[PDB]
């Protein structure tokens, strides 16, 4: 189940059109170390649970209808839920193949179920605007639907945010950077790496980069686009650098920008201007780190932490939600 | 990386290298007192001590220590870095002192018996005798208060440490040579490989063990130094856990995480840590005295999801604990 | 690499760079006098001086040349190279002064114009007045006796030159920047692509005529500066063939080679070489005076076999022919 | 036709198994661009005598029989030569592809076709050793029927030697060796360059070369074997180096040995020992060559030179025509 990233399962579809049937956790009740939402793709071609709903997955596809199979998790060997099994037909196959797309793009993807009382998908919608939305989505403005959904006699719907590829952007190609690009690779990061030293690039010393752009930060700025949700690390080491690419993201509406060194440092590069909202300086968790090694898991650490706090703030569309 | 990763690299390519060590700090830096790093005649280096431009300015010094053969301090202001870059220097405001050391064939043979004493799990007390000048006058490694090796010539290199200035007469340096943190994990499910990486990465020795032989093939776990399978209760009798280990319950099976916490709950140990909701974990106990370093739920709470991050939150942890914890808790503090 | 090649490498990436001149040699080197090099901020070179670890010492002095914004001279003692390496040094019994300029925005400025005036095919006189300590003084490029640019305040820098000690006062320094040689080859058969790439690879402007429109495919001749594809007759009408120019007949069709040949005999060139036996180049000459600078069979006699080989034996020709002719042939010969 | 290297051909074969007829130009009378021996393929899917070979090359593969055509040469456009057209069935299609792992194996061949007065071929061997032959040969010792040729009444005999990949082995992997790699791949050299830092030894500055051996002189010369046909080009610009590896390479049988330097450097490598027999310092023809570019051609010239000129020895199979 919970060991493939949203991003990474909707891959999978594209690079298939093999007989597949998805199941998603639709409910649960009690203890369970699978959280609501959590998803998982049947091949129609380890555990007790997972071996049943291979049956049951089975029996969608052959009856290209969706079912929710409920499991009575109370066992002294941890082994309620509701699991909701969804045939990849060619329409369902078709709208999530438009999910990844959006999810490449950088942005995300509101996804709503109206389920049956017996727990048939009635309907289902992948919302991006107030007014964009696609999938198989009959009635009304599916937004509309789900702000007037009522408190206790509406309980029959799934939602779920499909979030893009976090970038992180990386000012510096030392040998202290090889760990971060490791450690924020495997955790799922879209990760940039910029240096102006070609020999520090060379692609053996960062083989989980997704980009290595060698150039002068000036240049990259000017070149490569930076969004406002991107996650800006600058570890040069070199203090007209770091003051080069800092000065350009000062006005820039940005989410994180760290910078390796102390506060004394960065309020040196800063003389004369005005401090940016998400500075974070030193950069990592304070836990004493020592080394590239730790200092990465320090650095990584406090992006999960803010990517995790501020998703209690429901940032991507809790503006549809208000007014 | 590691001193016994640092150590075995001169195990291998036999070729000349100086070694450098930051014997003292002054302000800010990026590593610390006892940091090193190797200079290689390959070009290529081993370690890093700032990351800027000081390491061009070694790369110079090394070369001449290696043609004289005669170690050499250097002292760097890191802040008046202008006098060593293409821009405005470094940036940070520290004065870092660099000792420099040609691995001479006695130093080799030295190095190579101090990697086979940390493979043996024995640490190693290293002392420097330092001139005025900055040079290496005497050096020794320490196993006991009458069991030392190296080039040491003067009297027991034990009692000539305890009689110094005060807190370090300027021409001593002191290190310990010590063998890698043992991490031993119970349970083999997709969720410990991540976890096995990111530890082995910081300088973990990993042990993974499992009564599931498929779960605990080599390609799923190949940075683990050890791959046990078999019932905990038969790896609890067979396998010696010692007190300075970190122990990680991740089974996903309650009677089996329940065997494991209740044979450790009286073993003094560094670290007990159960993935889990501390309601698990006092069923767990079912009223029982908690270990006193009992981490539940484990790694610092950063609100991870997916078994990528709770092994970021768990290394952090870890790596949070050994830093905080007490630096008077040295294997050779006995000795004074 | 080339003079135009070199300027070329200024006027794009824009960054620090610190200009390395060899401006005098005694004894045995890998370059001559007059060969330069770039130190560039980004740890790339652009050229070669040595080869040996003489290049790492440079990067340091034009690191604190760029930061000083102040030139300096250099004195390398080849020889006594062990105090440069982690070996016995370069070996080469020489010893090589050079020069290094920072490329400041006033310099970059000029060496610009120094390019575009070789784009245009015009060849720029260089001349620099050094200090005592080595610095520099003044510098200009000169285009005529009364048209030159650059920092140069004193005089007429033809005149200060002409009015110099003897055989040059050691504190000046001479260099000519000329636009590259032009090889013009007569036919695009499979045979060509090889001397086109050699050719060059070797510093030469290539320009390929065929009348056939299929074997004259840009992917082809992708190294040739210009393909024009047209017959003989008509090429040699339109285009200009100046007598500085390298002129290659090797269409392997009589008749064309023969219009070719019987054009070029009492135009003034530097080189006509035919592919083929002096008995083909007399039946194509029928019984003519032959050019001064005919070549048949073409290449050095290495006793080549197919088209590689054949393609080495002409450039080893057109660099033997272009080092040996008498150095007292420059563009600027006229001013002395 | 002559454009392709004899491996180069061969090679073609082994990645085929397409219907395929082999030309080769087995007799010149007077004046040809194209030498005797040159060959090409035609393949059953630029010049007016490839475009008559190529409907020869048809009916030949459809009769599955040789032919000789004979082509009056005589045009003053330069449009006698003797064309011999064999199938390359499924025979010899066998045979040359173990020709091809001999000079793989860096092992020469001698081919030998017996012909016919019509010219037709009846016999053909390839050579290796004095009893070590392979082919569709019948009678005798190929060797033996070779060397008792009448020297008029026996010209119906067509010889050819299939030489190895040449090697180019480089010490050295400065700025000044990737002209040298280019020049020497392109003439036909099989490059191996070998350098002890990692950092001058990336694949982007030497694309043409065969292996890239990252190693110290003396690991290099302990663990690849140095065979004694094979080209040494010393060029580290460190004296040690050059001195660590020409130490080696003294009694060690070798064809070239060639350092960059002067003879008096060389003198000095030497000190306290006896040359080796193929020495060459300085190294290439003497053209005054100034820079990389022009002393890597001066280099493959001089290579070039003696490949050639000892090739008027009939160095790889004169030893079976002597006794
Ligand atoms: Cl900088
Ligand atoms: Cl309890
Ligand atoms: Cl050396
Ligand atoms: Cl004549």
């Amino acid at each position: 189940f919970q060991g493939m990233s949203d991003i990474e399962l909707l891959e999978t579809l594209a690079g298939t059109d093999q007989p597949r049937v998805m199941a998603t956790i639709i409910h649960v009740e009690g203890s369970s170390y699978r959280k609501e939402g959590a998803m998982m793709l049947f091949q129609e071609d380890g555990g007790c649970l997972e071996t049943d709903l291979t049956i049951k997955a089975q029996k969608v596809w052959q009856e290209q209808l969706p079912r929710t199979v409920v499991y009575d998790l109370s066992s002294e060997d941890d082994l309620t839920i509701s699991v909701l099994l969804e045939p990849v037909d060619l329409k369902l196959r078709q709208h999530l193949k438009r999910v990844y797309d959006y999810l490449c793009a950088g942005k995300s993807v509101f996804h709503v179920k109206k389920l049956s009382t017996s727990g048939a998908v009635l309907e289902y919608a992948f919302i991006l605007d107030e007014s964009v939305y696609f999938g198989e989505w009959h009635s009304g403005h599916p937004v509309e639907w789900i702000r007037k959904i009522d408190e206790n006699e509406e309980p029959l719907m799934f939602t779920h945010i499909y979030s893009p590829k976090e970038r992180l952007i990386i000012f510096g190609a030392g040998p202290d950077v090889p760990p971060l690009v490791t450690f924020a690779s495997n955790v799922g990061f879209y990760t940039v790496v910029t240096d102006w030293r070609p020999n520090q690039c060379e692609k053996h010393f960062f083989p989980d980069a997704d980009e290595i752009i060698v150039d002068f930060p000036a240049d990259f700025l000017r070149k490569f686009l930076i969004r406002p949700d991107d996650f800006v690390l600058i570890m040069t080491h070199h203090f007209q650098k770091d003051q080069e690419i800092l000065h350009f993201l000062l006005e820039k509406e940005l989410r994180y920008i760290g910078i390796l060194g102390s506060k004394e440092r960065t309020r040196r590069l800063l003389q004369n201007r005005k401090p940016p909202d998400h500075l974070y300086s030193p950069v990592g968790l304070s836990i004493d780190a020592q080394g590239p090694e730790e200092i990465a898991i320090s650095i990584v650490a406090q992006l999960i932490q803010l990517i995790r706090s501020r998703k209690q703030a429901s940032s991507p569309f809790s503006y549809l939600f208000q007014p």
